[PDB]
């Protein structure tokens, strides 16, 4: 891909592949989520990054605090998708990547995300506001003007999400990460995470149901080491509420929401 | 990509992505053997199939009975790696398909495989010799002369491989499949089956060593709601593991493999 001619943003096409698409023979969410994570790897690439040179020599890292993905129609195997991305600052309380999804011959928005960044000491695990001398060296190559993917105002990916009360009527457990799983610094993927919740939606919703929109809160990473239980309750179209925790002392490290529609 | 000048074989370029790769900062095995599927998937879409129109008729489907990968070179992230895939008939027995991995900067072979395939009913499970009306279907698509991507004569594609006998050195117990293992069909993806053999190897094995060759023998394939326990031990600069793969509850054997690494 490469960067428009501003230069505030970024934009990437993608042949979706055999392997990348469920039993619709169409891309899955966790494809989607993958191809905007490299979207925004080649995106911070392409202007020298993310980790500024402060946040290096101060052991400082972007980590994902909200991730908020809406798709009106999945790409089909073998179609070309366009992703269009852009960073924008949120003063001190961190940094926001927005993702917008189009059909590459229709040119059509065929799905739209967000995502909240925050700074965290990669030592400590400890968050911290944005300084003035970090938020300098990356205010650059971000719109000066709010450039929002989801603008209305009071809509959902700003909503708060519950936790999931025991028992839960849906559940998948004994969950772990396998090589395949980890990022190139050993991490667990955060794509993981969604695939891990969607594991305790049932088969016959999956059959029926196309995914509409999926909400995560990032509250604990999740070690090589550990286990996760996935843990689903309908609350209504379907909406499901979500939750994974550690499978032994029940420590949260995720909470969510999807939004299913009819086929 | 596109078919050869002779349309009989193919190429596709690919650009190694960000969360494809492992440690090294290159691309690992699954993510090589994945790249060798998609390429397959468009050699057979740009002919026109690897369903024949009989094979559709009789509920036949062509399924993996071995797996050989050998790697010189991981291509790195951001790297364009090119990959030439071709079939031919091994006469009644089945088919091959072979593949060769190129740098696109330097020309140079970094990677090659091989695979054998047999005929199956997709229904009851069982084998079957490949006839003459299924053979005229694929062969105009085949070269006539023999192209061997491991033309050795003492090669280790050809090599038969034990059962691991009980206690095995090294274990990964408790393995189940989830949405993102399963292909278009619902059935498990291949390569989930190299990363289960690979997850027994001890961590201190995969950060000192690169894996150089993989050979792997289907025998069973695992349902969604299967649970499999993943067995290595050591039978070797070089280290060389026996691997098995079996249903954790009746220990029936669905894989079993050997992997060959080198120090780095
Ligand atoms: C514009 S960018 O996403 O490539 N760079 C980052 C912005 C937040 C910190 C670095
Ligand atoms: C050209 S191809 O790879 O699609 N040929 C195949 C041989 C087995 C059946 C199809």
């Amino acid at each position: 891909g490469s960067l428009t001619e501003d230069g505030l943003s970024y934009k990437e096409k993608f042949v979706v592949r055999s392997y990348e698409v469920g039993s619709n023979k169409t891309a899955t969410v966790e494809t989607i989520a993958n191809l905007l994570q490299e979207v925004g790897c080649n995106h911070a690439q392409s202007v020298g990054f993310a980790t500024t040179t402060t946040m290096r020599k101060l052991h400082l890292i972007w980590v994902t605090a909200r991730m908020h993905i809406e798709i009106y129609k999945y790409p089909a195997w073998g179609d070309v998708v366009e992703i269009e991305t852009w960073c924008q600052s949120e003063g001190r309380i961190g940094t926001r990547r927005d993702w917008i999804l189009k059909d590459s011959v229709t040119g059509e928005v065929t799905g739209r995300a967000t995502s909240k960044w925050v700074m965290m000491n990669q030592d400590t695990r400890r968050l911290q506001k944005v300084s003035d001398d970090v938020r300098d060296e990356y205010l650059v190559f971000c719109p000066q003007e709010p450039r929002l993917a989801f603008p209305e105002e009071n809509n959902r990916s700003l909503k708060k999400i519950p936790k999931l009360e025991d028992p839960a009527q849906y559940s998948m457990i004994g969950l772990k990460p396998r090589r395949a799983d980890l990022d190139m610094n050993q991490h667990v993927n955060n794509v993981t995470y969604i695939g891990w919740v969607l594991e305790s939606i049932p088969q016959e919703i999956v059959d029926t149901h196309e995914l509409q929109v999926i909400t995560l809160d990032y509250r604990r990473e999740c070690q090589q080491d550990d286990v996760v239980d996935s843990l689903t309750t309908t609350t209504s179209d379907s909406q499901f509420l979500h939750l994974l925790r550690l499978s032994g002392d029940g420590q949260e490290i995720n909470r969510g929401t999807t939004l299913w529609r009819k086929k």
